[PDB]
């Protein structure tokens, strides 16, 4: 019934035990008790109290050790007290000796009586053990005796009677063993107990096929037939979670990048579901993950180019400025790459690249700031720059379809100021504005910026209204508030100057009666 492997048993034996007894008549009797469906239970009996100098031997059959170390012998017997019935002074006994002999030969006819070695004298105990074979309760005292270490192939066990009323009910022969158990996600095989009580057995078992050894696993198989302290845990491999037995793989829609104790996590947002036992959730079409970026982070989109581009020119240098991108994609690392083209010079589309050493003081390629300044550019020659937005993923991702660019001139000056501005309509809610283009353009006019600032009060933040058309209307203004309007012409070639300061007071509904 126990985890310990048995060698010899009274019930488990095939038919007869095959035990050699000396003498045959008047010695050990085959008094067996039958209490099973057509199957008997073997028991040896001897009771020669009246006869003097009684000596009865009972040797067991050949026992195959099968790689044993320490053998435990459990004997269940009935011992009749010498007080129960009157007898002869110093004749009756209440003890029986236990003998053992090691041999190599399998089948033997006779074993030498004097050659046997005694283990210990077995006697009765006060506490009776309750163990029954049939329906009625039987109270027989049990005794356990250990012997070891054994070097030979097998051994023989002998029972000696010195004139006592005894019956050997159950004879169990078994060795203690450490069972096959899986602890700390590592397999441990069946190991036999040590030869000494003060000696421990070092057991090192191999880990699961779908798991990697992080720490060396070891267990100590004690003399009792069980492990003591577990040292070293085997962590589950990437794409496999913790389970009762072996490391179970991650289900459809789960991933595990590194060997961690935590279970399989669900796919991050905007990521395609992979098959059972995946390392990392792959990104679907339109989304791509960076090499330097962690597996825990979700899939990101490619960046967008900044729509607005402001350019100011000097005699030999050019200054560029742009706003933040529209679609970020989902990454904090946004850089800008400036590309020289020299396509501005000449009417045809095809041109030669900037082979010469163009110097730009802030950064060469991949600037984090939204402002850049290009120097040492040749005068009288037309140029064009392509400010291409670069993300952390954009390298792995395909080259972005479009990049916002602006064509500029070197030697040509900045635009002049507007000669005069005029108000067309004057009402309590809106004031219309009209203006002409400046006297000297010095380039193609692209935008007109208008500034508004309140008078008689503290300086409020300037109102910005961008209109390419030569006419604009003000909106949402309080009555009786005088306002100064300033227009500024803006080109790709440069920055314009402030216009005529027009002081117009907001119209009011009449109140004076004549």
């Amino acid at each position: 019934p126990a985890n310990e492997v048995t060698l010899l048993d009274s019930r488990s034996v095939q038919g007869e035990l095959g035990w050699i007894a000396s003498p045959l008549e008047g010695g050990w009797e085959e008094v067996s008790i039958m209490d099973e469906k057509n199957t008997p239970i073997r028991t040896y009996q001897v009771c020669n109290v009246m006869e003097p100098s009684q000596n009865n031997w009972l040797r067991t059959d050949w026992i195959t050790r099968e790689g044993a170390q320490r053998v435990y012998i459990e004997i269940k017997f009935t011992l009749r007290d010498c007080n129960s019935l009157p007898g002869v002074m110093g004749t009756c006994k209440e003890t029986f000796n236990l003998y053992y002999y090691e041999s190599d030969n399998d089948k033997e006819r006779f074993i030498r009586e004097n050659q046997f070695v005694k283990i210990d004298t077995i006697a009765a105990d006060e506490s009776f053990t309750q163990v029954d074979i049939g329906d009625r309760i039987m109270k027989l005292n049990t005794e356990i005796r250990d012997v070891g270490p054994l070097s030979k192939k097998g051994f023989y066990l002998a029972f000696q009677d010195v004139g006592a009323c005894i019956a050997l009910v159950s004879v169990r022969v078994f060795y203690k063993k450490c069972p096959l158990t899986v602890r700390n996600l590592a397999q441990f095989p069946d190991t036999i107990t040590g030869a000494d009580t003060s000696s421990l057995v070092e057991v090192r078992g191999s880990c699961v096929n779908n798991s990697e050894e992080k720490d060396v696993p070891k267990m100590y198989c004690g003399a009792d037939g069980e492990w003591l302290v577990p040292i070293g845990n085997c962590l589950c491999n990437a794409g496999h979670e913790e389970r009762s037995g072996e490391c179970q793989a991650c289900k459809i829609g789960y991933y595990k990048a590194l060997s961690t104790d935590a279970t399989c996590a669900k796919c991050p947002p905007h990521s395609y579901s992979v098959w059972e036992g995946a390392t990392s959730c792959t990104c679907d079409r339109g989304f791509f993950r960076a090499d330097n970026d962690a597996a825990s982070m979700p899939c990101t989109r490619p960046p967008s180019a900044p729509l607005n581009l402001i350019s100011n020119v000097n005699e030999t240098s050019v200054n560029l400025e742009w706003s933040s991108p529209q679609n970020t994609g989902g990454r904090q690392d946004i850089s800008y790459n400036v590309v020289c083209k020299k396509c501005g010079a000449g009417d045809p589309s095809k041109c030669r690249p900037c082979g010469s050493g163009v110097h730009y003081t802030p950064q060469q390629n991949g600037l984090k700031t939204t402002k850049v300044s290009i120097t040492d550019l040749l005068a009288h020659t037309n140029y064009t720059f392509e400010i291409w937005a670069v993300n952390g993923v954009s390298k792995y991702n395909p080259n972005p379809d479009q990049s916002v660019s602006v064509t500029v001139t070197t030697n040509q000056a900045a635009p002049s100021s507007i000669a005069l501005v005029q108000a067309k309509e004057v009402t309590r809610y809106s004031v219309a504005l009209a203006w002409l283009e400046p006297d000297r353009p010095n380039g193609v006019i692209l935008e007109y910026e208008v500034k508004y600032y309140e008078k008689d009060q503290n300086e409020r933040s300037y109102r910005i209204v961008r209109t390419a058309a030569r006419n604009t209307d003000i909106k949402g203004l309080n009555p009786l508030t005088s306002y100064v309007f300033h227009v500024r012409a803006r080109t790709a070639a440069g920055y314009g100057d402030f216009s005529e300061p027009l002081e117009v007071t907001t119209n009011t509904v009449p109140s004076r009666i004549i």
